[PDB]
């Protein structure tokens, strides 16, 4: 898997 | 803001 | 994997 | 692929 | 300000 | 590839 | 891909 | 796909 | 494998 | 292999 964050 | 990405 | 950060 | 955009 | 990506 | 910008 | 910005 | 944005 | 991300 | 970041 994997993960991906943002603002 | 910013980002973040990873696996 | 691998890894991206920004801002 | 695909796209990621903030502000 | 901000960011944008692709791929 | 791809791209990535930012401000 | 690609992008294009412009005012 | 991909995006538009203009004003 | 896998991942841990703390902050 | 892998990676490992630290702030």
């Amino acid at each position: 898997g994997g993960y991906m964050l943002g603002s």
